[PDB]
């Protein structure tokens, strides 16, 4: 079986495979090229991926996500302490290590973060196998550039327990560069800027590549900024609209909100190609059908400050790396949020018209690069 490339992401994961000089990003059962990093436990089963995320509104306490934020970390970790204040599931201490606690088939069960991730990993593995029509064993898994050795270890472990022989763990930005071929030797130093705006995390990385060797000269971003924050803004906006229109506040009804959010995220994706999208929700609150729409202009207006602030981490990355806009040779877009027009304009304007690398789907770039790296490693 060919070695595969796996992007084990915070909110979305992707698997690609190099074959006949071409990289193929493998779609899942539902036909999507990326699958949510969600795991849900019920009375009768364990749901992973889309099936899992498609019921989080119904089974909040038993639907686990954000496992990547826990992996390789300690319970006493300030990150963990701050984080768990927002997850609808339990995180318990176990001799220092944190564990997620769920109820599976009536009985209480706990899992180490690496076990949750191995579940997502097994899902990607069978997606690959379903496509290849053969067993996948070897793999290259990606990790953020800021991951310490514990976090890398845990990611490796998640692989082993998922039945995957992890050939190598490579940084996500480096995987993005390899996807565009920016790793080929041109007898000169090259500075690449990776602008990664995903589902819930934002990362900016400046790589220096000479002789084919990478050198992460600097990094920046925000671990709590992503496409989900843009969704929230739409939600708050629509909650206020429903109120004016029906003098009812649906805030308390978690289900109404969760369904509205799902409609928003979808409208958001449509907004990246169309100037407006309709929000059609049957029986949102009580028996009131919420039928409305948003325009790209209003969308951009709701997230203006968020979008604009995206440039601060870019300026920081520059000054830390000791470079000026003029010195960065290539800029590659990574993450599903970079498909947003305003974000592309804004970044280009900042780099005074410089062309942006974006021919490869941004949310598939890391997988793409890992698959290539897997191919050379085997
Ligand atoms: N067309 C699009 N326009 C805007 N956002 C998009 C689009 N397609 C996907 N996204 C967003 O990308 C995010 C997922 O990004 P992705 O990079 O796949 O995840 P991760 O951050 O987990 O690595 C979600 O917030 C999703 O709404
Ligand atoms: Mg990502």
């Amino acid at each position: 079986g060919p070695a595969v490339g796996i992007d084990l992401g915070t909110t979305y994961s992707c698997v690609g495979v190099f074959q006949h000089g071409k990289v193929e990003i493998i779609a899942n059962d539902q036909g999507n090229r990326t699958t949510p990093s969600y795991v849900a436990f019920t009375d009768t089963e364990r749901l992973i991926g889309d099936a899992a995320k498609n019921q989080v509104a119904m089974n909040p306490t038993n639907t686990v996500f954000d496992a990547k934020r826990l992996i390789g970390r300690r319970f006493d970790d300030a990150v963990v302490q701050s984080d768990m204040k927002h997850w609808p599931f339990m995180v318990v201490n176990d001799a220092g290590r944190p564990k997620v606690q769920v109820e599976y088939k009536g009985e209480t069960k706990s899992f180490y973060p690496e076990e949750v991730s191995s579940m997502v990993l097994t899902k990607m593995k069978e997606i690959a196998e379903a496509y290849l029509g053969k067993t996948v064993t070897n793999a290259v898994v990606t990790v953020p550039a800021y991951f310490n050795d514990s976090q890398r270890q845990a990611t490796k472990d998640a692989g082993t327990i998922a039945g995957l022989n992890v050939l190598r763990i490579i940084n996500e930005p480096t995987a993005a560069a390899i996807a565009y071929g920016l790793d080929k030797k041109v007898g000169a130093e090259r500075n690449v800027l990776i602008f990664d705006l995903g589902g819930g995390t934002f990362n900016v990385s400046i790589l220096t590549i000479e002789d084919g060797i990478f050198e992460v000269k600097s990094t920046a971003g925000d671990t709590h900024l992503g496409g989900e924050d843009f969704d929230n803004r739409m939600v708050n906006h629509f909650i206020a609209e429903f109120k004016r229109k029906h003098k009812k506040d649906i805030s308390e009804n978690k289900r109404a909100v969760r369904r509205l959010r799902t409609a928003c995220e979808r409208a958001k994706r449509t907004l990246s190609s169309s100037t407006q999208a309709s929000i059609e929700i049957d029986s949102l609150y009580e028996g009131i059908d919420f039928y409305t729409s948003i325009t790209r202009a209003r969308f951009e207006e709701l997230n203006a400050d968020l979008f604009r602030g995206t440039l601060d981490p870019v300026e920081k990355a520059l000054r830390d790396a000791k470079l000026d806009k003029s010195q960065i040779h290539d800029i590659v877009l990574v993450g599903g949020s970079t498909r947003i027009p305003k974000i592309q304009k804004l970044l280009q304007d900042f780099f005074n018209g410089k062309e942006l690398n974006k021919s490869i789907n941004p949310d598939e770039a890391v997988a793409y690069g890992a698959a290539v790296q897997a191919a050379i490693l085997s």
